[PDB]
């Protein structure tokens, strides 16, 4: 497993690990260890190797959790309030952007069905099949794919804009990303 | 005009008035009275023409005005609770009934437009337009209707079993009225 320390936990670019399981066909030390300095360099910079060590010890322990959590949670807050909106223009009968996750979750305890903007935080929080790919919803779009076999990432965000059918087709009228992208740029937000 | 003040005013079973407003080849009161005596009766109840009386003066003054009101709020606090309904089984992806009235009103003053669950009530109350038959809605479907020439009565309240597509041809599924009919008679609703 390779993981970018920089991308989506706290380190300085460049900073990466490699972890390994030792299952059939292992490499050893001393054989791994000669690809390792052929891709590396012999003078490291140590701020680098810093903020991996920092970067690790923060998912360490109870922070781990608590930083995960803390993201999922904003995640969530911005998807329902999206949904939400989407909802009040439709009821509007106007267009507004939506997100890309389930129209309805269920409660797999007491059997509830909620709309998404309607479910608990918690039950979103803590129920992973209130993210995983069914084949009969018709969200995510990946036809014939079987049932707990993907699962959306809470914390990478999707937004739709309108125009694109639910079979596949252009509809009669929509806003096409372009334009949202140069917007937003120009806004700053890339 | 004939009124039948048994109906929708306060009156016993019976009462009704004759309003004339003479015009163009008007009946003079001798011609007049003979066709009223060919379909009265000689002994008439006494209570009757004192129920008339007394739904006449009811409908006198402010008193008129304020029962009016009373009932045309009540009507309008039904319909807006029960579309508000259908719009929350619709988001839940669920079949309710409807009321058969505007889906969105326009204030005429700021030109602001509303769903009709959502309008103030004191502009459904006010404003005749949010009861006018507009050509270009679909609700009504009166088609060719010209505009400004009927208006729905806010108190008689109709309702709508799914079933029937816009186009005017039934969906796939439904719920026939007779099955609902039933089941009021059953609560002594008529």
């Amino acid at each position: 497993a390779t993981h970018s320390t920089h991308k989506l936990l706290n380190a300085l670019s460049q900073a990466s690990f490699i972890h390994v399981r030792n299952g059939r066909n292992a490499i050893d030390f001393n054989r791994f260890n000669q690809a390792y300095l052929m891709h590396s360099t012999t003078s490291p910079l140590y701020a680098i190797c810093a903020s991996n060590d920092i970067a690790a010890d923060m998912m360490d322990g109870n922070s781990g959790r608590s930083l995960t959590d803390e993201v999922i949670r904003e995640s969530i807050d911005f998807r329902q309030s999206l949904a939400y909106l989407y909802k009040e223009f439709l009821n509007d009968d106007e267009w507004f952007f939506k997100p890309w996750n389930q129209e309805m979750v269920k409660d797999p305890a007491t059997g509830k069905r909620y709309a998404f903007e309607d479910a608990p935080v918690e039950l979103l929080m803590r129920e992973q099949s209130c993210w995983v790919m069914h084949p009969e919803d018709k969200w995510h779009g990946f036809n014939d794919i079987p049932d707990n076999w993907a699962m959306l990432d809470p914390i990478k965000v999707s937004i739709l804009a309108p125009g694109m059918g639910d079979d596949g087709k252009l509809l009669d009228t929509g806003v096409p990303a372009a334009l949202v992208t140069a917007w937003l740029n120009h806004y700053g937000i890339v």
